[PDB]
């Protein structure tokens, strides 16, 4: 698809049994999801945005379905205002900015 | 051009004679520049990112040059860690997210 930017670029994603809305974010290095109890090992990290830092849990090698595209990578979980799909997963779906 | 997302989509912008590096950010409603002086009236605004809110100064109808494209719109100035080009100006350059 070709997504214009008059509205927030929100899509539905699937992570295990859970459907969520998430923002396609070219200004995010990383994918950050709202609080959820994913399986397996995690590492505590801090990530920075506008307004300062938040503490997140880093889970590696997590399958996520984004608009029917299957990706597998790193997901951070923490007190983000919105679910954010960052470049680490945008690159796995083949996303580019065009103008 | 087409910009891949392997690295941060940083581009050079020109504003009022000044060169700046800025991030093309589909996850930003607004364009927000690091602290700088601009002419004309402004008013305070609070904008929220992942780590909370910052207070910025809102300037309307500011011309910006982004990758050869002349745009005019609202620019927020304040304590952002990075210059951000948000959807208000991305729409003016006709940017789409493609995958
Ligand atoms: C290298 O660090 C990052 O990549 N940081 C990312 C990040 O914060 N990205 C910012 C751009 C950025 C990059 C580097 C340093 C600082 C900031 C944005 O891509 C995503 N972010 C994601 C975001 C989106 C919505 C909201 C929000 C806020 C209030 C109410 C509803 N939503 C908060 C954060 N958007 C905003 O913060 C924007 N906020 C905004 O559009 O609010 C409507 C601003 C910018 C206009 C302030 C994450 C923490 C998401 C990984």
């Amino acid at each position: 698809p070709q997504i214009t930017l008059w509205k927030r670029p929100l899509v539905t994603i699937r992570i295990g049994g859970q459907l969520k809305e998430a923002l396609l974010d070219t200004g995010a290095d990383d994918t950050v999801l709202e609080e959820m109890n994913l399986p397996g090992k995690w590492k505590p990290k801090m990530i920075g945005g506008v307004g300062g830092f938040i503490k997140v849990r880093q889970y590696d090698q997590i399958p996520v379905e984004i608009c029917g595209h299957k990706v597998i990578g790193t997901v951070l979980v923490g007190p983000t205002p919105v679910n954010i799909i960052g470049r680490n997963l945008l690159t796995q779906i083949g996303c580019t900015l065009n103008f």
